[PDB]
């Protein structure tokens, strides 16, 4: 019952209004995700998606961000979720351990474009998607992560799939057909941290999710309870028999996942396993006056689970870089700050850069349970000429504790389209916000 | 380590001579794979893949299956691969567990009509993705279906990758590379058996074993050793990492896979549990002279891990229908035969074919191990007016206990083509064997 009564949770909701809080939460991710892809639309695994696009010998009239070229929405959504995951700029999600807006906004962009849907109802179906990936991440628990997978597509599928199926039209059963879709469809491997793969695991789960959904109403048929029993795809991935389940699906939009505990967007383009400490060592600098030149090292200490994601202590490439706490505190005391343009290749080859990375060391903080990167505390320590300076930080940068406000996002939407020609960013930011007043989606055009 | 191992071996192969009777075995596996898509592409399933390929707009010179249509490579692999598996009439391989060729065959033909490769390459990157996929099925072992996967796509997303690659001209560096990809986007799941999204398992490692061939060739990375250690997909699917692992390919091509054991060919459209049963039915019939009248019950065993895919009791829909021994043997008692035409909806809905499937009963034979379809033995019994006849089918037809001959295949041909225009299917037959004799596969045209 599991799956049916999901189902129905999703599309009543979609049905009734939602909340003038959702409805914002929601407008600022659209502007995160857009921010987080057009600062990535450069980097290679974004030009190979555009070359496979040339490939495909594809048309349509869905929008690739950043470039004046639109394509079906399947292939758009591929494109522009690799973008939204390129630089690893985009939100994280603690209830997933993983980003759900890479493939969910690109998906609604795709599909909305597609059937001519209005802003109420494409921010209502993000809402919606993320309420299902939440209910999905409560089941799953920590384990899913742990043993390899990447929750950011396996479980990001099911968002995707979510928010295309409700803009198509999907009634109850629709919604049911196309989640059994997805979840043949549910892949992501975390060894591929470090590579282009991981970018195109977002590329593929809009692609997959727009796909499923669209199946759905073409009377392809998928499994209907596929969340359901130890053969359903939640028990694949350790959802345990018991209370689990029922715990999870209580929550439901009361108070939305999307506000409590929210959307966590990043400050700086790499892992959220660097962010406590980053926040941590730029709290220090400023606090006693501290440059890099006066820090001859720092120890950063991970929680169980947490160091997992980290895969390279000796980064050769600029997607390597974003996994590796010595990239990213070596950045932080070289340049004073970690920005768009410290992983990019060559400023990660400086000679000065490697010099700063030989600085930092990684450390083990013993606890009883896991945590992830963006939960727990970090406990740092710089040295310096007059002694070792510890500090344990207790907020992580994006979460409700540390909240990203709106001058903030406006500057990382900034930074991230500095590239754009004159006046076309604050243009495309204002009909980004104007979502919230019920605009029409392809009047958007990133 | 494994998979760099793996890449010289297949790499090395490429480069040399391949047996004749490599070459036949491969050449067998085309017309078979040929045969079962051409007898399946009315289904829903494929037409709904026509109306995506349509909803592309993608063009290219690979071949659509039975229709006069051609698109690019990634969706031409897409539609022939769900084509391929669409009715279940395409082979098995017992090292897998699944059905490697309905990936494979799809991937070389859409790869090899862009490349104009030649038949005797097309059938050695066939033979050496075969091998491919042995080796990790021999990795793996049994507990990945057990589990809930569908190795069929799981690790057939390798084959298709592997061949895909090598027509590409990939290198050693490039085909690990496409590994890489290609092991995020592995999936799959049983728990969608009997509903359309089964085939599109085949379409979608199809697809994405080219895919991930081609996105190596454009310099797009993936992890280079995703099949080693703990974070590999291997030992997430259950393998035991480390040296242990060589011992999946201890033997590569001494003797090549697609030989011993060898692909395993269909006489039937339904699942391979069913197919023990149902030769061991026919046999008492005719051994005995009795028709389906002079039969009042059948009890068909299963020894462990066997019965899994067989979901369905009370079958509602023609992909249901493969998935339960009551409508198989229900449609041999009731027409003396199963054929293409047997699990048709109107042939299912026959009032006296539900009342031969209630004639039909499952029980579990004991065993300390797990078996499979393509494995083990079954008994039988069938209950006429005089008493009970019990038989233990200890031979899988298609197995090479029980293969299938040159004269059968042919026939199957013949019977999965009967609807083309008059002549065509011969003309297509021959064209198939050309493959033998070098010709470009471009002039092959299914």
């Amino acid at each position: 019952m599991f799956t049916t009564k999901l189902a129905e949770k999703v599309v009543s909701a979609w049905k009734a209004k939602i909340s003038q809080p959702a409805l914002k939460a929601a407008q600022d991710g659209v502007i995160d995700t857009v921010a987080a892809a057009l600062g990535g639309v450069t980097e290679h695994s974004v030009q190979v998606a555009l070359k496979y696009v040339a490939a495909t010998g594809g048309s349509g009239d869905s929008k690739l961000w950043g470039v004046n070229q639109r394509s079906n929405m399947f292939d758009a959504a591929f494109v522009n979720g690799m973008a939204a995951h390129a630089i690893d700029f985009d939100d994280s999600f603690p209830v997933m351990r993983g980003h759900p807006s890479s493939s969910l906004v690109p998906a609604i962009f795709a599909v909305g474009e597609h059937v001519g849907a209005n802003g109420h109802n494409c921010l209502k179906s993000y809402v919606l998607g993320i309420e299902v990936v939440a209910t999905l991440g409560r089941a799953v628990g920590k384990g899913h992560y742990l043993a390899g997978w990447h929750p950011t597509s396996t479980l990001g599928v099911f968002g995707a799939t979510t928010a295309a199926a409700l803009l198509l039209g999907a009634d109850e059963e629709q919604l049911r057909n196309a989640w059994g879709i997805a979840a043949s469809n549910s892949c992501g491997i975390i060894k591929n941290f470090g590579t282009m793969t991981k970018p195109m695991h977002t590329g593929s789960a809009a692609r997959n999710g727009v796909l499923s959904a669209w199946l759905s109403m073409q009377s392809f048929t998928g499994c209907q309870t596929v969340f359901d029993d130890a053969e359903g795809i939640l028990a694949m991935y350790g959802a345990q028999p018991g209370p689990e389940l029922f715990n999870a699906m209580q929550k439901f939009g009361t108070p939305w996942a999307i506000i409590a505990p929210g959307l966590y967007k990043k400050s700086w383009p790499s892992c959220y396993a660097n962010h406590k400490p980053l926040a941590g060592l730029f709290a220090i600098m400023k606090e006693h006056g501290l440059t890099g030149q006066d820090i001859s090292h720092v120890d950063v200490g991970f929680l169980p689970g947490v160091e997992k994601p980290l895969l390279y202590m000796d980064p050769r490439t600029t997607e390597e870089a974003k996994f590796s706490i010595e990239a990213n505190i070596g950045a932080a005391l070289l340049d004073g700050e970690v920005s768009l343009a410290s992983f990019e290749i060559e400023h990660l080859d400086r000679p000065a850069m490697r010099a700063a990375m030989k600085k930092v060391t990684r450390f083990d903080m013993p606890s009883e349970t896991t945590f992830s990167g963006t939960t727990g505390y970090t406990d740092i320590v710089v040295h310096t000429a007059d002694g070792k300076i510890e500090r344990r930080i207790e907020a992580t940068p994006g979460s409700l504790e540390d909240p990203m406000d709106d001058a903030h996002l406006e500057r990382k939407f900034k930074d991230c389209t500095a590239w754009m020609p004159f006046g076309e960013s604050g243009l495309l930011f204002d009909r980004l916000r104007s979502l919230t007043a019920d605009q029409g989606i392809k009047t958007v055009q990133p």
